[PDB]
C-alpha cells in the first residue's frame, strides 16, 4: 500500500445530528503536519454552545421509542460490521490521514492502527446481541432477574497519540451496548474523527447516536465532564487531567467515569531470554509510535549476568532505527506531535544527563522541519532519577538492572502506575511468579505490546479505572436493572 | 425474643490490627438514645491519626505473602461463614444495640436488620472461591487469561440508618474478595460496629484485615476520602457527600469509588391492582425504619379511579401505625435518629402545607422527649412541591394522582434520582412496560422492599455508582489482570 | 421474490473434501417434489465406505497443526459471516430448492427457512472469539484454568421438514466451536444441503472441515452413529431412532449425544386472551409447515367460558386456508413430504373419528396430485385419545377444554413428551406460574413459535436433550479441559 | 487420630424417605474386610423392588409444591453445609469404616478422602442461590429469559475405590441444583454411604430427597439404569459397564447421562524437571490408593537422557514403600479391595513379563490373609503390551523413554481413554505446547493428582462423558427452560 496521492481533506465541520454545522461562535482552528510544520486546515470550534447542541442530539436519538432504542440488538452490530466494511474500503486514506495529521509512519498505521480499528468494530459487532442479563434464586416468593441497558448519553474525550484508535475503542462499546455518545478528539488530530463522521452517516446510524466535537480541552472537553445531561464519561490522556475529569464528575451530576491515563511500565530481562528476541521487543516497546504509547517499556530491568550485553544490542539497534517523513516506506519513527510536546522530551532527556545517567545515544532534536528526536537510549538508571519515574512520552530507553527476583518485582511495583508490565523467561515458575506479583492492568509473558480487541485492558492504581475491550469493556457502558416480581408461590 | 436486660456497651474504643485502641488524641464522643435524648456511653474519636494507622495495619496485612493473602479463598469463605455464626449468637444483643442506639423497634431490628446481617455474611461466604477469570481465545499466537485480584486497602463510610446491616453490606464483598477494610461507622451509632470487632477477632480474621474506626465526618470521613495510601472507597449517605466524597477521590490518588446515595423513588398504583395489599406495601414502603430508607417510596402515584379510595384506606392505616418505645413490642414506629434529621423533617412538613398540599394526617412531633413524628400523609400532591422533590427521610407520606400510563412513566422519571421503582397491577403488559421503562437500579413488581442478599441494589443517575449484593458486588471489589503469554504455536 | 424460473438442480454428488465424489458403490437414488410426485433429480447415494472416507478427511482437517485448527478463532467467525452473506446472494435459488424438494410454499421458505438460515449464521459468526474458559481460585498453591476445545468430528443427522435451516442449526455451532463435521440429510431432501456444499468451498472452509452424505437412514445415518472415529454425534428426528441413536452411541465409543425428537405440545388459553390473536396464534402454532414441525401446538387447551366461541374461530380459519401448489404466492398450505407420511395422518384422523372426537372439518386427502390433505380440526378431545397422544406432524388440530389453572397445568405436563409449551393470558400471576410450571424447554407467553437465534432450544423429558441456539448452543460443540499448574506460593 | 475403638456398625439398612428399611425380599448380603478376608457385617440386600419404593418417595419429594421444591435455594446450601458440619463431627468414625471397610489406610481416609468429602459439601453449599439463568436481547418484540430448574430424580451408581468420596462428589451437585436422589453404594463397600443417610436425617433434608440402596450391579444397579420414572443417571467404574449404561438409558426412557469411567493416563517427564520430585509425584501418581484410581499415571513417559536413573530412583522407592494393615500409621498402601480384583492385578503383571516388559521389583501376592499386592515396576514397557493398553488398578508402575516432544505427545494421545496426562518440566513453551496438545479432561503441569473443589474433572474419548466438581459440574443437574413473553414494544 501507498499513502493516498494529494489527499483531499473534505470533512472539517461539527458533526451533530448526521449534519455538518459550523460552530456557534464562528470561530475556527487551525490543524498542522507535526513533520512540517505546516498549516494542513482549518477546522469548526466546538465550544460550550455546541457541545449543548450535541447533548440535546444524542438525548433525543436515546429516548425510548426512539430508532436507536427499538433496533434489535443484532442490528446495532450489522451496524458495526458494516462500518467495519467502509472502514477496510477507506483504509489506504484514512491510514494517510493518520499519517499526515498523527505523524505516524503511514505503513505503521496502516498494518497496525487501522487493522486494530477494523478489528475492533467487527468483535463488538459480534457482541450486541449476546449482552446478557441474569435470573436469580433470590429468598421468598419471587422472581427475580436483571435487564443490562444502555447507561445514555456517554461522553468520550480521546487523545492524539492514537486519534483513529482510540475513537474505534471508544464509540464500539458504547454503541454495541445501546448507548448515544458526544465525542471531541484531540485538537491536534480532529481528522480522522471527522472522516469517520462520514462513514457513520453512510452506514446508516440514526441521528444523533454519534456526535463529533473538535475543539480544545479546557472548553469543549471540560464542558463535557461538566454536562448535567451526560450520564458517563470515558478519558484518555494525562493523569493531571484525568484527575480534573474525575473531580468535575462529583462536582456536577456524578457522571460514571473511566480513565486510561499514564504508565511508567516495568519490562523485565531474565537470562535466560532469546537475546535477539528480547532485544527487539524492548526496543519496540519503547520505541513504537514515537515513544508516544502509555503501554511504553520505559523501565527495562535486565539480569546482571547479561546487562552489559543487552545495553549494548540495545544500542546497536537505536543507532540504526530510521527517523524521516512519514510517507517513506523506510521510515522507521517520525516526528513527535507538537512542538510543546517534543520540548518535553528534551527536557527530561536533560535531567536524566544531570542526574547521572549514562547517555549512550542520541539526546538531541534533528534540525529538520518538524518535531524529529533521535532515537535515544539511557544506561545505568536508577530507580530514583526523574527519567525513571515520570512518563516521557518519547524516543527515549532507560535501562536498569537487577540481581534476584524478590528485588525485581519490588522495584517493578515502586511506582504510583501500573498500566502494563512484561517479564521475559523460559523459568516458568519465576514467569509466574512475576506476572502474578506485578501491580498492572496487563502483564506480558515472553511478548510486549501484544494486544488484542478480545482482551480487556487497563490500569492500576493511578493509571486508571475499568476495562476497554474484551467481554469486560461492555461492563462500562451498561446500567444494571433489577426487577423483583411477587409471585404466588416459589418452586425451584 | 425480648430486648437484653441492662445491656452494658462492652466495646468503646478503636480497633486496629485487632486490637482496642484510645484514640491518638484521647478524646472520646457521646453516643445517645434518640428515644429518650439520654446519653448512653461514650466512644473513642478517630480523626486523621488514627486512620493513618489503620491504613498502615491494612496495608501490612494485605502485603504479599501475608496470612491473608496467602489464604485459600475458601478459607476466606469458612471466616465469613464463622462471622455469621456468631453474629447469630448473639442476635438477640445486637439488635438490642440497634434499637437502643439507632431508635428501631426491637423486633424489626431482630427479624429484618440481623437476618440481612446474617444471610448477607452467609451468601458472600459461598462466593469466596468461586470468583473466576477467563482465558480468551485472542488473535495470534497467544495464551491470554483474566485473574481477578483485590484491589487492596478498602475505605468504607456508613451511615446511621442501618448501622449493622450496612457494616455487613460493605465488609461482606471486600473480604469475600479478599481486600483489607479501613470503614467509618456514623457518628451517631457506632455501637454495633465495634461488637462486630470484638466477633471478628473471635471468628479469627488475621489482624488487621478488618479496622474500625468511630469519629466524625469531617475528621475521620474526610481523611479516608483524600488518603493517598487507600485504593478504593465506598460510601453510603447524602448526595451532597456523596459528591465531595467523588471529588476527593479524584483531587488525591484517583481511588475507585461507588456510591449509594439519596433517592425520590416513585410506587405506581394502578387500579387493577389488589388494592388493599397495594395500600399496605405503599405504607411500609413509605414508613419502614422511621421513613429513614433510601427505598423509601416517597411520590405514590395512584391512577385516578382509585385515588380517593387508596387515600382514605392509607389516612386510616397512618393513624393506627404504634408509635412508641423501641423495646415495647407493640411499637411499629420509634423516634428519628437526632435532632438534626428531626427538625428537617417538620420544615418539610411545613413546606407541603404551605405550598398547598392537603395535610391528611400527622404532621407534628410526637411527645417531649426524643426524637418521635406522628405519621403524616399528603395527599394532592403535585411535582413541583419540595415534598415531592426532596428526600424526606421521615414518616411523611405523598399520595400523586395519575390518569395514564404514559404520563405516569414520564414523570415517575422526571427526577435526578433513580434508586428503586415500583409498579402494582396485575396486567403482565403494563407491569413488563413500566418496569423495563423506569430509570431505576430496582424495579418491584407488586411488591416494595423485596431486598435479597442473592440480587444486585444500587442507584441510576445521581442516586449511586455502582452496585452492592449479588454476584455484581464483587465487580467493584476486584481488579482485572489480564496475562498474554506468548506461545509457538496456537491450536484451538 | 418470485421462484428461479426453471430450477437446474447442479449439485447431486457427495461432498467429501471440498471435492465432489461419486458414491462408493455407484448406486443412487432418486429424489421427489412432493407436490408432483415426479422425480427431480438422482444423487449419489453414501454408504458406509463413504462415511469412512468422509470421517478421515474431517479427522484430518482436524489434526492439530492444521489450517482450521491454527486459525484464528475471529477468523472462523468471518467465514461463517461469508457463508452468511453467500446464502443471502443465493436465497431465492435456496427458497426455491426447498420449495421444490420440501413442499413448502415458495414465500415462507424465503421469509421464514432462509432468514432463520441467514441469521443463524450471523449470530454464531459472532460467538466464535467470545467462547472463555474460566480462571479458578482452587485450593493450594496452584494456577488452575480450563480450556474450552473442540471436541473433534461431529456426525450431524437432520430430518425432511426443514432441511436448510437444520443444516444450518447444526453446522453454525459446530464450526464456531472449531470441529469438523460429517452431515447426513435426509433422503427425502439432500438437495439444498448439497448446494450448501459449494457454498462452503467457495466461502473458503478448508477441505475436510464439513463433508456432507446424502443417503438413507439404516445405512449412512447407522454408520455415523457407530463409526469409533467420530466423537459426538447430534440428531433431529423420532423418538424411536433417537433412542436407536443413544444405543449406538452407548455400543460403540460413547460418542457424545444431543437429540431432538418429538413432541405434543401444549397451548393453554385462557379467557381473558385476545381472541382474534389467539386463534391466529393457535392456527399457526398447528399448521405452520404442513403441520411437520416439532413444535405444532397440538394440544390447544381452552378455558371453558370460551371454548365454544374458539372453536367456530377455528374452524372459519381452517377453512379458508389456501392449499395449493407451493410456488402459487396465495398457498398457505403445501403438500406433505410423502406417501408414508400422508398415510400416517390419515390414519391418525382416522382414529381420531374412531375415538369419539368431533371431526369439525377437513379430514380427508384433497384427491389431486402429490400428498395434500385437508386443513382438520377436531373438538372435543380427550386427554387419552390417540390423538391427543401420539405427534400426528400433519394438519391436524385438536382442540380441548379446561376449567382451572390447576387442572389444566396437570393435563398438561401429562405426557413423556415436553419440548415446548405456551400460555395466552393478560393475567400476570398466571402467566408466571403456567410458565413455570411446565415441563418443557419452551414456554411462550402470548404468542407461539417465537424462536430467535439468540434463545437456546430443546427437549424435557423424551423430547430430546442438549440445548440448541443461543451461548447454550455451544456447550455440546466443545470440551472442557482444566489445567493445573504447581507454583511456588499463592498469593490472592 | 486413631481408628475409633470397638467401631460398632449400625448402619445396614436400606434408607428411603428417611427412614430405615428391611429389603422387599428380606436377603442380606455379606460385606467384608480386604485386610483380613473377615466378614465385618450383613446388609439388606436392595433390589428392583427396593428401587421401585425409593423412586417414588423421590418422586414425591419432588412433587411441585413440596418442602424440597418451596425451599429457598439458600436453604439448600443450608443443609449442604450442616451436613459437612456432621461429616466434620463423625471425621474419625467415617474414616475408620472406610478403612475398614475400603481398606484405605486410616491416615489417607481421615486426611485425603476425609477431607474431600467435607470440602466438596461446602463448596456446593455455596452454589445453591447463585445458579443463575440469563435474560437475552432477542430480535423482535419479546422479553427473553431462562430458568434452571433441577432435572428430577436422579440415579447414581457408585463403586468400591473411594466409597464415600464419591457418594458425596455425586449427591452434592445433585442436591445443590434441587434435584432428588436414589443412589446405589457398591456391594463391595456399603457401610459409609449408610451412615450417611443417617447424617442427612440427622441434617434435616425432607424424606425421599436422598434414598440409599445397598446392593448389586445386576440386581439394583441395573434396576436404577432402566427405570423409566428415573430422569438422569451417573454412573462411575468400569468402562464396559459404562457402555451398558448408556444403552440402557436409550432403550428405556432417554434418561440423560453421565459417565466417568477408566483410564491409561499418560504422565511425561522431561531432562529438565525437578527429578526427585518428579520420582516422588509420579510414585503417588501412580500408587496412591492401593492403585485403585482412575486418574493413576500409569504410562509414565521419561526423556532418554534421565531415564536410567528415574527408573532407578523409582524402583528404590517402591521397595521402600510400606504394605500393610490400615490401621497401623505406618502403612502406606492398604490392601486391594477384593479377590476379583487382586487375580486381575496378578494376571496382567504376568502379562508384563510374558511380553517382555523388565520387572524391576515386586510382582506377587504378599502374606496369606486379605489381598495384598507387593508394589511392582515394570521398565521398558512399549505401547503396544497389554500392560500399556489396559487399566490395571493395581499397585503396578509402568515406565516408558522417549526421545521427542512430538513423539511423546502423538504416543500420549494414542488411546481410547482420555482422563488425565501431566507434564513435569521447568520450561514454559515445553510446558504448555504439551498440556495443549493433550487429550485429556484435566492436565497437571508440575504436578499429579491435584484434585479440587473448585475445578471441573472429567474424561475426554471413552474416559467419560460429562464433569463433576466446580461450577461446571452443576450443568449436569440442571433443565434449562427458556421463557419468551410477547411485548408491546421492545427498548433496549
Ligand atoms: N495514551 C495516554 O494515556 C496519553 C495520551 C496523550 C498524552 N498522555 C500524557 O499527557 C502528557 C501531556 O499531553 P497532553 O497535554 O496533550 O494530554 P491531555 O490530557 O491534556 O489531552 C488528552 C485529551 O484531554 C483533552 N483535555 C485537555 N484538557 C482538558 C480539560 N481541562 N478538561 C477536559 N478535557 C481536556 C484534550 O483536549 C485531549 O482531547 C503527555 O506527555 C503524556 O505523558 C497520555
Ligand atoms: C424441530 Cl427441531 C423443528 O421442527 N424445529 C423447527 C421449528 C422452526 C420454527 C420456525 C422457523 C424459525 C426460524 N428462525 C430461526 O431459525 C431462528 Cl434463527 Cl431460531
Amino acid at each position: 500500500p501507498s499513502p493516498t496521492p494529494n489527499l483531499e481533506i473534505k470533512y472539517t465541520k461539527i458533526f451533530i445530528n448526521n449534519e455538518w454545522q459550523n460552530s456557534e461562535s464562528g470561530r475556527v482552528f487551525p490543524v498542522y503536519n507535526p513533520a512540517t510544520g505546516e498549516q494542513v486546515c482549518e477546522v469548526q470550534e466546538a465550544d460550550k454552545a455546541d457541545i449543548d447542541k450535541a447533548v440535546q442530539a444524542a438525548r433525543l436519538a436515546f429516548s425510548l421509542g426512539s430508532v436507536w432504542r427499538r433496533m434489535d440488538a443484532s442490528e446495532r452490530g450489522r451496524l458495526l460490521d458494516k462500518l467495519a466494511d467502509l472502514v477496510e474500503r477507506d483504509r489506504a486514506v484514512l491510514a494517510t490521514m493518520e499519517s499526515l495529521n498523527g505523524g505516524k509512519p503511514f505503513l505503521q498505521a496502516f498494518y497496525v492502527d487501522l487493522q486494530g480499528v477494523i478489528k475492533t468494530f467487527r468483535y463488538y459487532a459480534g457482541w450486541a446481541d449476546k449482552i446478557h442479563g441474569m435470573t436469580i434464586p433470590v429468598d421468598g416468593d419471587y422472581f427475580t432477574f436483571t435487564r443490562h441497558e444502555p447507561i445514555g448519553v456517554c461522553g468520550q474525550i480521546i487523545p492524539w497519540n492514537f486519534p483513529l484508535l482510540m475513537f474505534a475503542w471508544k464509540i464500539a462499546p458504547a454503541l454495541c451496548c445501546g448507548n448515544t455518545v458526544v465525542i471531541k478528539p484531540a485538537e491536534q488530530t480532529p481528522l480522522s474523527a471527522l472522516y469517520m463522521g462520514a462513514l457513520i452517516k453512510e452506514a446508516g446510524f440514526p441521528p444523533g447516536v454519534i456526535n463529533i466535537l473538535p475543539g480544545y480541552g479546557p472548553t469543549a472537553g471540560a464542558a463535557i465532564a461538566s454536562h448535567i445531561g451526560i450520564d458517563k464519561i470515558a478519558f484518555t490522556g494525562s493523569t493531571e487531567v484525568g484527575k480534573l475529569i474525575q473531580e468535575a464528575a462529583g462536582r456536577s451530576n456524578l457522571k460514571r467515569v473511566t480513565l486510561e491515563l499514564g504508565g511508567k511500565s516495568p519490562n523485565i530481562i531474565f537470562a535466560d531470554a532469546d537475546l535477539d528476541y528480547a532485544v527487539e521487543q524492548a526496543h519496540q516497546g519503547v520505541f513504537f509510535n514515537q515513544g508516544q504509547c502509555c503501554t511504553a517499556g520505559s523501565r527495562i530491568f535486565v539480569e546482571e549476568s547479561i546487562y552489559e550485553e543487552f545495553v549494548r544490542r540495545s544500542v546497536e539497534r537505536a543507532k540504526r532505527r530510521v527517523v524521516g517523513s512519514p510517507f517513506d516506506p523506510t521510515t522507521e519513527q517520525g516526528p513527535q506531535i507538537d512542538k510543546k510536546q517534543y520540548n518535553k522530551i528534551l527536557e527530561l532527556i536533560q535531567s536524566g544527563v544531570a542526574e547521572g545517567a549514562k547517555l549512550e545515544c542520541g539526546g538531541k532534536g534533528l534540525g529538520r522541519k518538524g518535531f524529529f528526536i533521535e532515537p535515544t537510549v539511557f544506561s545505568n538508571v536508577t530507580d530514583d532519577m526523574r527519567i525513571a519515574k515520570e512518563e516521557i512520552f518519547g524516543p527515549v530507553q532507560e535501562i536498569l538492572r537487577f540481581k534476584t527476583m524478590d528485588e525485581v518485582i519490588e522495584r517493578a511495583n515502586n511506582s504510583d502506575f501500573g498500566l502494563v508490565a512484561a517479564v521475559f523467561t523460559n523459568d516458568i515458575n519465576k514467569a509466574l511468579t512475576v506476572s502474578s506479583a506485578m501491580q498492572a492492568g496487563t502483564v506480558w509473558i515472553n511478548c510486549y505490546n501484544a494486544l488484542n480487541a478480545q482482551s480487556p485492558f487497563g490500569g492500576f492504581k493511578m493509571s486508571g479505572n475499568g476495562r476497554e475491550m474484551g467481554e469486560f469493556g461492555l461492563r462500562e457502558y451498561s446500567e444494571v436493572k433489577t426487577v423483583t416480581v411477587k409471585i404466588p408461590q416459589k418452586n425451584s
